[PDB]
């Protein structure tokens, strides 16, 4: 029906890299949707590997650029009453969290609503209220933040429990491409002015998780879901009741223990090789997101890479992985 769309985003060099006068081994050509990597040698003469994707974003790409080109189109589909998922995949330190969540500009220069460093999640929540409050639509927004570490599930938005309490997952007797996560809390976001504090609470609880679990920020998978219940009444009088859900997934670092990460790779292989048996059941992540992998959910993957020569091997691994994913078909 529809191939999973894959986009690549290369981050810029940081301070420590700039001062060292580092030479980028990555060249991005958005118009041609290609990414080229210097696999050995220098700029005078050398070999390179090139890959074509659905979209390519170089180091000069700002958060708003990513939102306008990839997220906006997807959010519109969600608002039409469909389900969508966006994965962030890549080596630790390449920008998965920066892309999915973003961060705050230093010294309280901007409000969260205007911060140029804000990522996909905050921009999406803000825009949902902007677009639906604008037109004549009755709506409700609910969010949840589920995280997976060592194949255990945690609810990062429940203010009544601590990160030591794991959640139980069961098969949904009703629908077969889904599961039931007992205890997972869904928080109602009444208005745009309740967004930041809800996101902050999740961030604070995540800090306690990092203290209890080793390399939590690198080894955990985060699934932020936003569900929108709408009752739209056209200027003529017809009412259209629809429900849309968007899953924003920040995957564990791909650098080479993580059953969900290993299984995701195996699921993709089975899907692209057209193998009858797809191992969805082998991990919590793939059971939870089964409909996003060869299912009926519109899925996109943002593969993040580094431009530093020090990360050549992992950069190539990420590109090869992302290129293969382009052949997965959903409906
Ligand atoms: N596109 C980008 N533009 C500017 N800085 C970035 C970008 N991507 C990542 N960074 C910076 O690079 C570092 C890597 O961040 P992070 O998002 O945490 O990576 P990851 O989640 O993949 O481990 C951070 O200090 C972040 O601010
Ligand atoms: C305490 C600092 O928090 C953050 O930067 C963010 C949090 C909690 N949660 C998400 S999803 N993204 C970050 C965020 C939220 C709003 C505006 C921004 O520019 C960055
Ligand atoms: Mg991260």
């Amino acid at each position: 029906g529809k191939n999973i769309q894959v986009v690549v985003r290369c981050r810029p060099f940081n301070l420590a890299e700039r001062k060292a006068s580092a030479h980028s081994i990555v060249e991005c050509d958005p118009v041609r949707k290609e990414v080229s990597v210097r696999t050995g040698g220098l700029a005078d003469k050398s070999s390179r590997k090139t890959y074509t994707f659905d979209m390519v974003f170089g180091a000069s790409t700002k958060q708003i650029d990513v939102y306008r080109s990839v997220v906006c189109p997807i959010l519109d589909e969600v608002i039409m009453g469909y389900n969508c998922t966006i994965f962030a995949y890549g080596q630790t330190g390449t920008g998965k969290t920066f892309t999915m969540e973003g961060e705050r500009s230093p010294n309280e220069e901007y409000t969260w609503e205007e911060d140029p460093l804000a990522g996909i999640i905050p921009r999406t929540l803000h825009q949902i209220f902007e677009k639906l409050t604008d037109n004549g639509t009755e709506f409700s927004v609910k969010v949840s933040l589920l995280e997976i570490y060592n194949e255990e599930l945690f609810d990062l938005l429940n203010p009544s429990s601590d990160v030591s309490e794991r959640l139980q997952m069961f098969d949904d007797p009703r629908n077969k491409r889904g599961v039931i996560i007992k205890g997972l809390e869904e928080i109602t976001v009444h208005n745009k002015d309740e967004v930041y504090q809800i996101l902050e609470k999740g961030a604070a609880k995540r800090t306690t998780a990092a203290t209890l679990m080793n390399a939590y920020s690198s080894r955990s998978h985060s699934v932020f879901s936003v569900t929108i219940h709408m009752k739209e009444t056209t200027i003529d009088g017809e009412e259209l009741v629809k429900i849309g859900k968007l899953n924003l997934v920040d995957l564990a670092g791909s650098e080479n223990i993580n059953q969900s990460l290993l299984t995701l790779g195996r699921v993709i292989t089975a899907l692209v090789e057209r193998t009858p048996h797809v191992p969805y059941r082998e991990s919590k992540l793939t059971r939870i997101l089964q409909d996003s992998l060869g299912g009926r959910t519109r899925t996109s993957i943002i593969a993040t890479i580094s431009p530093a020569s020090l990360n050549l091997e992992e950069t190539l691994s990420t590109l090869e992985y992302a290129h293969r994913a382009k052949n997965i078909l959903n409906k």
